[PDB]
């Protein structure tokens, strides 16, 4: 689905919609006050959403005595029900930047965003007939800030009704440009008024991203050719990065 090249690019790209560096933060740790508890790694795995238990329990399984272990009966609790409470995950923040520095960490923080995210996003782009590079970053990116649930601000809700609006999907004859922008439009509109209240105030300032995707669809980089100049933030990015 993606070149080697368009990969880095789209996680180079990525890294700068959520933190403004072209650096994966795989040591990144933080409480954002958006109802998802601590917030960590280079996809922003959460303690509310199962996606940081499921980093550290393979962990785990590679190296039963880590510095985050204390953390997985918590953990496994706040996952349970979706909770957004940071007790009692005091220190958690400094192990995980700690564990960060292990590539083997880094390696599972890998293999999940593949297992969850990027994988699932292309299984979307090849049913939606998606062929347009710039599409496939559209759905990566929204896979990771939206998540894969079967609420309305998931992906899959937020494709369903570009695809209801455009009247079908790219792989049945609707321009895939015209499908993409739609779905850039709606991603918009849920950023800034998601269903979530909880998360509304982090969503509606990271609406840029979004311009910066339109931005590259206006000027006809469908196909993520270098140079790509991304400012989401103020700051001027030329990427790839070498
Ligand atoms: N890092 C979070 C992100 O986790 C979150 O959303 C969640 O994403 C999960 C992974 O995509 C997801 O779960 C899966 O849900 C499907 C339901 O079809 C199950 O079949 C899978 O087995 C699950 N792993 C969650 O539902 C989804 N909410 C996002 C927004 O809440 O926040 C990011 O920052
Ligand atoms: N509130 C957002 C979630 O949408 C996701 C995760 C992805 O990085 O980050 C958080 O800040």
């Amino acid at each position: 689905q993606l070149t080697a090249q368009q990969r880095l690019l789209a996680d180079q790209i990525i890294s700068i919609f959520a933190n403004n560096t072209p650096e994966l933060q795989y040591g990144y740790a933080e409480v954002l006050d958006d109802g998802r508890g601590i917030t960590a790694g280079r996809a922003g795995f959460t303690s509310a959403t199962g996606d940081m238990l499921e980093v550290i329990q393979r962990y785990s399984r590679l190296r039963p005595d880590n510095i985050l272990v204390p953390f997985l009966p918590r953990l496994q609790q706040l996952a349970a029900s979706e909770d957004g409470s940071i007790e009692g995950l005091q220190g958690l923040p400094q192990r995980w930047a700690d564990a960060s520095q292990n590539p083997v960490f880094r390696q599972v923080q890998d293999d999940v965003v593949d297992e969850l995210y990027f994988q699932p996003a292309m299984e979307r782009a090849a049913e939606l007939g998606a062929q347009m590079p710039l599409t496939l970053l559209a759905l990566y990116d929204a896979i990771i800030q939206h998540g894969e649930g079967d609420d309305g601000d998931g992906l899959p809700a937020m494709i369903a009704r570009t695809t209801a609006k455009v009247n079908g999907i790219p792989a049945e004859g609707v321009d895939e440009r015209r499908w993409l922008k739609t779905f850039l439009k709606i991603r918009k509109q849920v950023l800034r008024h998601p269903a979530n209240l909880e998360t509304e105030d982090e969503w509606s300032e990271s609406t840029g991203r979004v311009d910066s995707l339109m931005k590259l669809l206006k000027q006809g980089n469908t196909d993520l050719h270098p140079p790509i100049r991304i400012s989401t933030w103020g700051d001027v990015f030329i990427l790839p990065i070498r």
